Protein backbone atom coordinates (compact mmCIF):
# COMPACT_ATOMS: atom_id res chain seq x y z
CA UNK A 1 0.00 0.00 0.00
CA UNK A 2 1.11 3.47 -0.90
CA UNK A 3 2.04 6.95 0.18
CA UNK A 4 4.46 9.31 -1.56
CA UNK A 5 5.32 6.02 -5.37
CA UNK A 6 6.61 4.85 -1.98
CA UNK A 7 5.15 1.61 -0.70
CA UNK A 8 4.72 -0.44 2.39
CA UNK A 9 4.67 -4.05 3.41
CA UNK A 10 2.63 -5.41 6.43
CA UNK A 11 5.39 -6.29 8.84
CA UNK A 12 8.43 -4.53 7.43
CA UNK A 13 9.82 -3.23 4.17
CA UNK A 14 9.59 -0.13 2.01
CA UNK A 15 9.45 0.30 -1.78
CA UNK A 16 9.86 2.45 -4.87
CA UNK A 17 7.67 1.84 -7.86
CA UNK A 18 8.55 3.60 -11.10
CA UNK A 19 6.40 3.25 -14.19
CA UNK A 20 8.68 3.84 -17.14
CA UNK A 21 7.21 5.40 -20.29
CA UNK A 22 9.27 3.45 -22.82
CA UNK A 23 8.15 -0.20 -23.11
CA UNK A 24 11.73 -1.20 -23.93
CA UNK A 25 13.46 0.31 -20.89
CA UNK A 26 11.12 -1.68 -18.65
CA UNK A 27 12.44 -4.92 -20.13
CA UNK A 28 16.04 -3.71 -20.18
CA UNK A 29 16.06 -2.58 -16.51
CA UNK A 30 14.07 -5.59 -15.32
CA UNK A 31 16.32 -8.02 -17.20
CA UNK A 32 19.48 -6.48 -15.77
CA UNK A 33 17.86 -6.77 -12.35
CA UNK A 34 16.79 -10.42 -12.62
CA UNK A 35 20.16 -11.39 -14.10
CA UNK A 36 22.11 -9.76 -11.26
CA UNK A 37 19.65 -11.23 -8.77
CA UNK A 38 20.32 -14.62 -10.36
CA UNK A 39 24.07 -14.21 -9.88
CA UNK A 40 23.63 -13.24 -6.23
CA UNK A 41 21.12 -16.07 -5.87
CA UNK A 42 23.60 -18.70 -7.00
CA UNK A 43 26.23 -17.43 -4.58
CA UNK A 44 28.62 -16.51 -7.37
CA UNK A 45 29.46 -13.33 -5.47
CA UNK A 46 29.95 -12.80 -1.73
CA UNK A 47 27.02 -11.64 0.41
CA UNK A 48 29.03 -8.54 1.30
CA UNK A 49 28.57 -7.37 -2.30
CA UNK A 50 24.80 -7.84 -2.55
CA UNK A 51 24.01 -4.22 -1.59
CA UNK A 52 26.55 -3.11 -4.25
CA UNK A 53 24.12 -4.08 -7.02
CA UNK A 54 20.91 -2.11 -6.54
CA UNK A 55 18.46 -3.31 -9.17
CA UNK A 56 14.72 -3.50 -9.83
CA UNK A 57 12.05 -6.20 -9.94
CA UNK A 58 8.68 -6.26 -11.72
CA UNK A 59 5.34 -5.62 -10.01
CA UNK A 60 1.71 -6.20 -11.00
CA UNK A 61 -0.78 -3.30 -11.00
CA UNK A 62 -4.56 -2.99 -10.69
CA UNK A 63 -4.51 -1.74 -14.30
CA UNK A 64 -2.95 -5.06 -15.46
CA UNK A 65 0.28 -3.37 -16.52
CA UNK A 66 3.71 -3.79 -14.95
CA UNK A 67 5.95 -1.58 -12.89
CA UNK A 68 9.55 -1.49 -11.73
CA UNK A 69 9.68 -2.15 -7.99
CA UNK A 70 12.90 -1.47 -6.07
CA UNK A 71 13.92 -1.72 -2.40
CA UNK A 72 14.34 1.62 -0.63
CA UNK A 73 17.99 2.05 0.23
CA UNK A 74 19.63 4.86 2.21
CA UNK A 75 22.35 6.30 -0.04
CA UNK A 76 23.79 9.56 -1.34
CA UNK A 77 24.46 10.06 -4.99
CA UNK A 78 28.07 10.81 -5.86
CA UNK A 79 27.56 14.49 -6.71
CA UNK A 80 26.36 14.91 -3.13
CA UNK A 81 29.45 13.68 -1.30
CA UNK A 82 31.85 15.53 -3.58
CA UNK A 83 29.69 18.64 -3.93
CA UNK A 84 45.59 4.83 -2.55
CA UNK A 85 42.17 4.66 -0.88
CA UNK A 86 39.85 1.64 -0.97
CA UNK A 87 36.30 1.93 -2.31
CA UNK A 88 34.49 -1.21 -1.16
CA UNK A 89 31.95 -2.36 -3.73
CA UNK A 90 32.94 -0.02 -6.54
CA UNK A 91 34.87 -2.61 -8.57
CA UNK A 92 31.99 -5.10 -8.42
CA UNK A 93 29.43 -2.50 -9.46
CA UNK A 94 31.64 -1.21 -12.26
CA UNK A 95 32.68 -4.64 -13.50
CA UNK A 96 29.04 -5.70 -13.60
CA UNK A 97 28.06 -2.44 -15.30
CA UNK A 98 30.74 -3.13 -17.91
CA UNK A 99 29.80 -6.79 -18.31
CA UNK A 100 26.11 -6.05 -18.77
CA UNK A 101 26.87 -3.20 -21.16
CA UNK A 102 25.57 -0.58 -18.73
CA UNK A 103 28.07 2.01 -19.91
CA UNK A 104 26.55 5.35 -18.91
CA UNK A 105 27.92 5.16 -15.39
CA UNK A 106 28.04 8.61 -13.80
CA UNK A 107 27.75 10.77 -10.70
CA UNK A 108 24.01 10.09 -10.53
CA UNK A 109 24.43 6.35 -11.03
CA UNK A 110 27.21 5.64 -8.58
CA UNK A 111 25.85 6.23 -5.16
CA UNK A 112 27.38 5.80 -1.75
CA UNK A 113 25.72 3.32 0.47
CA UNK A 114 25.99 4.26 4.11
CA UNK A 115 29.57 4.14 5.39
CA UNK A 116 32.24 2.47 3.24
CA UNK A 117 30.12 0.69 0.60
CA UNK A 118 29.71 2.21 -2.89
CA UNK A 119 27.42 1.10 -5.71
CA UNK A 120 25.34 1.46 -8.85
CA UNK A 121 21.65 2.44 -9.01
CA UNK A 122 20.14 2.48 -12.51
CA UNK A 123 20.74 -0.30 -15.04
CA UNK A 124 20.14 -0.18 -18.80
CA UNK A 125 22.26 -2.99 -20.19
CA UNK A 126 22.32 -4.34 -23.66
CA UNK A 127 22.17 -1.14 -25.63
CA UNK A 128 23.48 -1.59 -29.15
CA UNK A 129 25.50 -4.31 -27.52
CA UNK A 130 25.82 -7.27 -29.88
CA UNK A 131 28.08 -4.98 -31.92
CA UNK A 132 31.82 -1.84 -30.19
CA UNK A 133 34.32 -4.50 -29.06
CA UNK A 134 36.96 -5.91 -28.72
CA UNK A 135 38.32 -2.51 -27.87
CA UNK A 136 35.55 -2.39 -25.22
CA UNK A 137 35.34 1.44 -25.24
CA UNK A 138 32.03 3.13 -25.30
CA UNK A 139 33.39 5.40 -22.57
CA UNK A 140 35.03 7.18 -25.41
CA UNK A 141 32.97 7.74 -28.50
CA UNK A 142 30.01 8.89 -26.40
CA UNK A 143 27.50 5.68 -30.24
CA UNK A 144 26.56 6.52 -26.70
CA UNK A 145 26.20 3.67 -24.21
CA UNK A 146 23.70 16.79 -16.73
CA UNK A 147 25.49 13.45 -16.54
CA UNK A 148 28.92 13.84 -14.93
CA UNK A 149 30.63 10.71 -16.25
CA UNK A 150 33.28 8.67 -14.46
CA UNK A 151 36.52 7.47 -15.99
CA UNK A 152 37.59 3.91 -15.39
CA UNK A 153 41.18 4.42 -16.35
CA UNK A 154 41.84 7.36 -14.11
CA UNK A 155 40.42 5.87 -10.92
CA UNK A 156 43.60 4.42 -9.44
CA UNK A 157 44.03 0.65 -9.68
CA UNK A 158 40.47 0.14 -10.90
CA UNK A 159 41.32 -2.03 -13.91
CA UNK A 160 43.34 -4.80 -12.22
CA UNK A 161 40.76 -4.93 -9.42
CA UNK A 162 37.83 -5.15 -11.84
CA UNK A 163 39.71 -7.72 -13.90
CA UNK A 164 40.41 -9.69 -10.75
CA UNK A 165 36.71 -9.70 -9.85
CA UNK A 166 36.20 -10.77 -13.47
CA UNK A 167 38.54 -13.77 -13.58
CA UNK A 168 37.45 -14.66 -10.05
CA UNK A 169 33.86 -14.78 -11.29
CA UNK A 170 34.98 -16.70 -14.38
CA UNK A 171 36.55 -19.32 -12.11
CA UNK A 172 33.12 -20.46 -10.90
CA UNK A 173 31.33 -20.39 -14.26
CA UNK A 174 30.70 -22.56 -17.30
CA UNK A 175 28.65 -22.03 -20.51
CA UNK A 176 25.99 -24.40 -19.33
CA UNK A 177 25.72 -22.62 -16.01
CA UNK A 178 25.49 -19.26 -17.79
CA UNK A 179 22.69 -20.71 -19.90
CA UNK A 180 20.94 -21.73 -16.68
CA UNK A 181 21.41 -18.17 -15.41
CA UNK A 182 19.97 -16.41 -18.45
CA UNK A 183 17.12 -18.92 -18.71
CA UNK A 184 16.25 -18.59 -15.00
CA UNK A 185 16.38 -14.79 -15.18
CA UNK A 186 14.13 -14.92 -18.24
CA UNK A 187 11.45 -17.14 -16.71
CA UNK A 188 10.97 -14.57 -13.93
CA UNK A 189 9.63 -12.13 -16.52
CA UNK A 190 5.87 -12.09 -17.10
CA UNK A 191 5.17 -13.50 -20.59
CA UNK A 192 2.69 -10.65 -20.74
CA UNK A 193 5.27 -7.93 -20.24
CA UNK A 194 5.87 -6.49 -23.70
CA UNK A 195 3.93 -6.60 -26.98
CA UNK A 196 5.17 -8.19 -30.22
CA UNK A 197 6.52 -4.92 -31.68
CA UNK A 198 8.93 -3.70 -29.01
CA UNK A 199 10.31 -7.24 -29.11
CA UNK A 200 11.68 -6.63 -32.58
CA UNK A 201 12.57 -3.17 -31.43
CA UNK A 202 14.70 -4.84 -28.75
CA UNK A 203 16.01 -7.39 -31.23
CA UNK A 204 17.32 -4.45 -33.26
CA UNK A 205 18.37 -2.60 -30.09
CA UNK A 206 20.53 -5.26 -28.44
CA UNK A 207 21.69 -6.29 -31.94
CA UNK A 208 20.81 -9.89 -31.15
CA UNK A 209 19.16 -11.78 -33.99
CA UNK A 210 17.70 -14.63 -31.92
CA UNK A 211 15.47 -12.48 -29.71
CA UNK A 212 12.19 -11.93 -31.51
CA UNK A 213 11.48 -15.68 -31.38
CA UNK A 214 11.28 -16.13 -27.60
CA UNK A 215 8.70 -15.99 -24.81
CA UNK A 216 9.24 -14.89 -21.21
CA UNK A 217 6.73 -16.53 -18.88
CA UNK A 218 7.58 -19.58 -16.79
CA UNK A 219 5.57 -21.50 -19.40
CA UNK A 220 7.55 -20.36 -22.43
CA UNK A 221 10.58 -21.18 -24.56
CA UNK A 222 13.63 -18.92 -24.97
CA UNK A 223 16.41 -21.45 -25.61
CA UNK A 224 18.20 -19.95 -28.64
CA UNK A 225 18.37 -16.50 -27.06
CA UNK A 226 19.56 -18.01 -23.78
CA UNK A 227 22.40 -19.67 -25.69
CA UNK A 228 23.24 -16.47 -27.58
CA UNK A 229 23.17 -14.34 -24.45
CA UNK A 230 25.21 -16.81 -22.39
CA UNK A 231 27.78 -17.07 -25.18
CA UNK A 232 28.17 -13.30 -25.41
CA UNK A 233 28.33 -12.82 -21.63
CA UNK A 234 31.04 -15.49 -21.32
CA UNK A 235 33.01 -13.88 -24.16
CA UNK A 236 32.79 -10.40 -22.62
CA UNK A 237 33.72 -11.58 -19.12
CA UNK A 238 36.72 -13.41 -20.54
CA UNK A 239 37.72 -10.19 -22.29
CA UNK A 240 37.24 -8.23 -19.06
CA UNK A 241 39.55 -10.51 -17.07
CA UNK A 242 42.56 -9.29 -19.11
CA UNK A 243 42.16 -5.49 -19.11
CA UNK A 244 45.07 -3.05 -19.47
CA UNK A 245 50.17 14.59 -23.16
CA UNK A 246 52.48 15.41 -20.25
CA UNK A 247 51.09 15.50 -16.68
CA UNK A 248 50.91 18.74 -14.69
CA UNK A 249 50.29 19.68 -11.06
CA UNK A 250 50.44 22.62 -8.65
CA UNK A 251 53.22 22.14 -6.11
CA UNK A 252 54.16 24.05 -2.95
CA UNK A 253 57.81 24.78 -2.18
CA UNK A 254 59.96 24.55 0.96
CA UNK A 255 59.26 28.01 2.38
CA UNK A 256 56.73 30.41 0.88
CA UNK A 257 53.67 32.43 1.87
CA UNK A 258 50.19 31.97 0.37
CA UNK A 259 50.38 34.92 -2.05
CA UNK A 260 53.52 33.68 -3.79
CA UNK A 261 52.27 30.13 -4.11
CA UNK A 262 49.16 31.54 -5.72
CA UNK A 263 51.58 33.50 -7.93
CA UNK A 264 53.53 30.44 -9.11
CA UNK A 265 50.32 28.53 -9.77
CA UNK A 266 48.81 31.56 -11.51
CA UNK A 267 51.59 32.05 -14.04
CA UNK A 268 51.83 28.30 -14.60
CA UNK A 269 48.14 28.05 -15.47
CA UNK A 270 48.27 31.29 -17.47
CA UNK A 271 51.31 30.49 -19.61
CA UNK A 272 50.45 26.82 -20.03
CA UNK A 273 47.40 25.61 -21.96
CA UNK A 274 44.95 22.90 -20.85
CA UNK A 275 44.83 20.83 -24.04
CA UNK A 276 48.42 19.61 -24.28
CA UNK A 277 48.49 18.69 -20.58
CA UNK A 278 46.67 16.35 -18.21
CA UNK A 279 46.13 18.16 -14.91
CA UNK A 280 46.99 16.14 -11.81
CA UNK A 281 45.79 17.13 -8.35
CA UNK A 282 46.91 14.12 -6.31
CA UNK A 283 50.19 15.68 -5.13
CA UNK A 284 48.46 18.90 -4.04
CA UNK A 285 49.00 19.69 -0.36
CA UNK A 286 45.70 21.33 0.54
CA UNK A 287 46.39 21.00 4.27
CA UNK A 288 49.69 22.90 4.14
CA UNK A 289 48.05 25.43 1.83
CA UNK A 290 45.38 26.02 4.46
CA UNK A 291 48.14 26.29 7.06
CA UNK A 292 49.98 28.99 5.12
CA UNK A 293 46.70 30.77 4.32
CA UNK A 294 45.93 30.91 8.04
CA UNK A 295 49.43 32.28 8.59
CA UNK A 296 48.70 34.80 5.81
CA UNK A 297 45.54 35.96 7.61
CA UNK A 298 47.38 36.18 10.93
CA UNK A 299 50.05 38.39 9.36
CA UNK A 300 47.55 40.60 7.54
CA UNK A 301 45.95 41.16 10.94
CA UNK A 302 49.27 41.91 12.66
CA UNK A 303 50.32 44.30 9.87
CA UNK A 304 46.86 45.87 9.91
CA UNK A 305 47.47 46.63 13.59
CA UNK A 306 51.17 47.58 13.63
CA UNK A 307 50.45 50.29 11.10
CA UNK A 308 47.74 52.26 12.83
CA UNK A 309 44.93 51.75 10.33
CA UNK A 310 41.33 51.13 11.29
CA UNK A 311 34.69 50.43 14.16
CA UNK A 312 31.47 48.49 13.59
CA UNK A 313 30.21 50.12 16.80
CA UNK A 314 27.19 52.01 15.43
CA UNK A 315 26.12 49.52 12.76
CA UNK A 316 24.89 47.11 15.38
CA UNK A 317 21.16 46.28 15.52
CA UNK A 318 21.45 43.17 17.68
CA UNK A 319 20.55 45.10 20.81
CA UNK A 320 22.01 43.36 23.84
CA UNK A 321 21.29 39.65 23.43
CA UNK A 322 23.94 37.16 22.38
CA UNK A 323 23.56 35.45 19.03
CA UNK A 324 25.21 32.02 18.98
CA UNK A 325 27.08 32.40 22.26
CA UNK A 326 28.42 35.86 21.49
CA UNK A 327 26.99 39.30 22.11
CA UNK A 328 28.29 42.19 20.01
CA UNK A 329 31.04 44.16 21.75
CA UNK A 330 32.08 47.42 20.00
CA UNK A 331 35.56 47.51 21.56
CA UNK A 332 36.67 44.37 19.72
CA UNK A 333 39.73 45.16 17.69
CA UNK A 334 39.01 44.77 14.00
CA UNK A 335 42.18 42.76 13.78
CA UNK A 336 40.52 40.15 16.02
CA UNK A 337 37.28 40.11 14.04
CA UNK A 338 39.47 39.76 10.95
CA UNK A 339 40.99 36.53 12.15
CA UNK A 340 37.74 35.15 13.46
CA UNK A 341 36.03 35.77 10.12
CA UNK A 342 38.71 34.59 7.68
CA UNK A 343 40.50 31.68 9.40
CA UNK A 344 40.02 28.18 8.01
CA UNK A 345 39.60 25.10 10.21
CA UNK A 346 42.80 23.04 9.70
CA UNK A 347 41.51 19.67 8.51
CA UNK A 348 37.81 20.16 7.76
CA UNK A 349 38.60 23.14 5.53
CA UNK A 350 35.51 25.18 6.41
CA UNK A 351 35.22 28.83 7.48
CA UNK A 352 34.29 29.55 11.10
CA UNK A 353 31.19 31.50 12.08
CA UNK A 354 31.16 34.82 13.96
CA UNK A 355 27.37 35.24 13.93
CA UNK A 356 27.56 38.34 16.14
CA UNK A 357 29.79 40.39 13.84
CA UNK A 358 28.48 39.45 10.37
CA UNK A 359 25.65 41.95 9.96
CA UNK A 360 27.54 45.01 11.32
CA UNK A 361 30.29 44.13 8.80
CA UNK A 362 28.00 43.56 5.79
CA UNK A 363 26.37 46.94 6.12
CA UNK A 364 29.55 49.05 6.37
CA UNK A 365 30.78 47.04 3.41
CA UNK A 366 28.02 48.85 1.57
CA UNK A 367 28.42 52.46 2.73
CA UNK A 368 32.21 52.07 2.82
CA UNK A 369 32.57 50.45 -0.63
CA UNK A 370 36.11 51.79 -0.78
CA UNK A 371 37.15 50.72 2.71
CA UNK A 372 40.45 48.94 3.41
CA UNK A 373 38.41 46.38 5.32
CA UNK A 374 36.35 45.68 2.19
CA UNK A 375 39.45 45.03 0.08
CA UNK A 376 40.79 42.76 2.82
CA UNK A 377 37.56 40.93 2.63
CA UNK A 378 37.66 40.51 -1.15
CA UNK A 379 41.22 39.21 -0.85
CA UNK A 380 40.84 36.68 1.97
CA UNK A 381 37.53 35.49 0.54
CA UNK A 382 39.31 34.86 -2.76
CA UNK A 383 42.02 32.85 -1.00
CA UNK A 384 39.57 30.63 0.72
CA UNK A 385 37.58 30.28 -2.45
CA UNK A 386 40.78 28.98 -3.99
CA UNK A 387 41.09 26.46 -1.15
CA UNK A 388 37.48 25.33 -1.64
CA UNK A 389 37.74 24.96 -5.40
CA UNK A 390 40.87 22.88 -4.84
CA UNK A 391 38.92 20.62 -2.45
CA UNK A 392 36.35 20.09 -5.18
CA UNK A 393 39.05 19.36 -7.77
CA UNK A 394 40.80 16.72 -5.65
CA UNK A 395 37.58 15.02 -4.50
CA UNK A 396 36.24 14.95 -8.06
CA UNK A 397 39.47 13.63 -9.58
CA UNK A 398 39.38 10.87 -6.97
CA UNK A 399 36.73 9.18 -9.14
CA UNK A 400 37.91 10.37 -12.55
CA UNK A 401 35.19 12.92 -13.17
CA UNK A 402 36.93 14.94 -15.88
CA UNK A 403 34.03 17.35 -16.41
CA UNK A 404 33.93 18.65 -12.84
CA UNK A 405 37.72 18.80 -12.89
CA UNK A 406 37.92 21.01 -15.99
CA UNK A 407 35.01 23.22 -14.89
CA UNK A 408 36.50 23.79 -11.43
CA UNK A 409 39.95 24.24 -12.98
CA UNK A 410 38.40 27.04 -14.99
CA UNK A 411 36.94 28.40 -11.75
CA UNK A 412 40.37 27.98 -10.15
CA UNK A 413 42.07 30.01 -12.89
CA UNK A 414 39.44 32.73 -12.57
CA UNK A 415 39.98 32.84 -8.81
CA UNK A 416 43.77 32.99 -9.17
CA UNK A 417 43.65 35.88 -11.62
CA UNK A 418 40.97 37.60 -9.52
CA UNK A 419 43.13 37.07 -6.43
CA UNK A 420 46.24 38.62 -7.88
CA UNK A 421 44.24 41.44 -9.39
CA UNK A 422 42.56 41.96 -6.02
CA UNK A 423 45.94 41.55 -4.33
CA UNK A 424 47.87 44.45 -5.87
CA UNK A 425 45.31 47.01 -4.67
CA UNK A 426 45.77 46.03 -1.02
CA UNK A 427 48.97 48.03 -1.04
CA UNK A 428 46.81 50.97 0.12
CA UNK A 429 48.82 51.88 24.37
CA UNK A 430 46.68 48.89 25.40
CA UNK A 431 48.03 46.32 27.88
CA UNK A 432 44.87 45.75 29.92
CA UNK A 433 43.41 43.55 27.19
CA UNK A 434 44.68 41.49 24.27
CA UNK A 435 41.44 41.39 22.30
CA UNK A 436 39.85 44.77 23.03
CA UNK A 437 40.42 48.48 22.54
CA UNK A 438 41.10 50.31 25.83
CA UNK A 439 37.88 50.68 27.81
CA UNK A 440 37.07 52.40 31.08
CA UNK A 441 34.63 51.92 33.78
CA UNK A 442 31.30 53.60 33.12
CA UNK A 443 31.63 53.23 29.37
CA UNK A 444 31.01 49.63 30.20
CA UNK A 445 28.27 50.21 32.69
CA UNK A 446 26.23 50.68 29.53
CA UNK A 447 26.88 47.02 28.76
CA UNK A 448 24.62 44.20 29.93
CA UNK A 449 25.13 40.69 31.27
CA UNK A 450 25.53 39.21 27.81
CA UNK A 451 28.06 41.73 26.48
CA UNK A 452 30.05 41.76 29.72
CA UNK A 453 30.03 37.95 29.89
CA UNK A 454 31.15 37.79 26.27
CA UNK A 455 34.08 39.97 27.31
CA UNK A 456 34.79 37.78 30.36
CA UNK A 457 34.79 34.66 28.19
CA UNK A 458 37.01 36.28 25.56
CA UNK A 459 39.56 37.35 28.18
CA UNK A 460 40.15 33.75 29.26
CA UNK A 461 41.87 33.07 25.93
CA UNK A 462 44.88 34.73 27.55
CA UNK A 463 47.55 32.83 29.53
CA UNK A 464 47.67 35.42 32.33
CA UNK A 465 44.58 36.96 33.99
CA UNK A 466 44.32 40.29 32.15
CA UNK A 467 43.56 43.62 33.90
CA UNK A 468 40.26 43.99 31.96
CA UNK A 469 38.53 40.92 33.39
CA UNK A 470 39.96 41.85 36.78
CA UNK A 471 38.23 45.22 36.51
CA UNK A 472 35.03 43.38 35.58
CA UNK A 473 34.97 40.67 38.28
CA UNK A 474 36.27 42.98 41.02
CA UNK A 475 32.93 44.78 40.86
CA UNK A 476 29.63 43.53 42.31
CA UNK A 477 27.53 45.91 40.17
CA UNK A 478 28.30 43.77 37.15
CA UNK A 479 28.18 40.32 38.71
CA UNK A 480 24.37 40.35 38.88
CA UNK A 481 24.14 40.90 35.14
CA UNK A 482 26.97 38.54 34.20
CA UNK A 483 25.83 35.68 36.44
CA UNK A 484 22.32 36.17 35.08
CA UNK A 485 23.64 35.86 31.52
CA UNK A 486 25.56 32.72 32.54
CA UNK A 487 22.36 31.34 34.07
CA UNK A 488 20.45 32.04 30.85
CA UNK A 489 22.20 29.12 29.15
CA UNK A 490 22.93 31.20 26.06
CA UNK A 491 26.62 30.27 26.14
CA UNK A 492 26.13 26.50 26.51
CA UNK A 493 26.47 25.75 22.79
CA UNK A 494 29.85 27.45 22.43
CA UNK A 495 32.97 25.76 21.08
CA UNK A 496 35.56 26.66 23.73
CA UNK A 497 34.30 24.55 26.69
CA UNK A 498 31.94 27.17 28.14
CA UNK A 499 31.17 25.12 31.27
CA UNK A 500 34.69 25.02 32.71
CA UNK A 501 35.23 28.57 31.47
CA UNK A 502 32.21 29.85 33.40
CA UNK A 503 33.16 27.85 36.52
CA UNK A 504 36.63 29.39 36.27
CA UNK A 505 35.19 32.90 36.01
CA UNK A 506 33.18 32.00 39.11
CA UNK A 507 36.20 30.87 41.14
CA UNK A 508 37.99 34.08 40.18
CA UNK A 509 34.96 36.15 41.18
CA UNK A 510 34.84 34.20 44.45
CA UNK A 511 38.53 34.90 44.96
CA UNK A 512 37.96 38.65 44.59
CA UNK A 513 35.30 38.56 47.33
CA UNK A 514 37.26 37.67 50.46
CA UNK A 515 38.98 41.06 50.59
Amino acid sequence: VRFAGFYKDNDGGKFFIKKPGDPRELFTELFAGLLLKEFMKRGLIDESYFPSLICADVIQFEDKSYGLIQPLVSFDELHKVIGQNKYFGLSMALMFSLLLGAHSVHSGNIVVLNGEEKEKSKQFGRIDWGDRYFAHPNNNDNLYAKDYFLNYKKINGLFPAMAEKARQLQSKLNPELLVKIVTSALKNIPADLIDEKTKIQLAAYMCMDSFKEATFGTEGNCKDFAIAMATLLENRLGKIAVLKLKPLTLLMTSSTSFSETINQWADILKTTDMEKFSFDSNPINLLELVKQFNLYVDELAITCEANNVWLFALYDNSGGEAIHGHAFVPYYKESIVLRRLFTVDPNTFNLSRFAAFEGPCQLYCKEHKDSAWVKIQTLLTLGNGIINTLKIIKQAQAFGIDEAVTENLKALKEQFIAFQLAEADIKEPNKESEFFYPIDEKALAKMNGYQLATICLEELNSPKPSPLIERILSNKKFWKRINSAFESGVFKGRTDDPAGKIAKIREWHQLLQIS
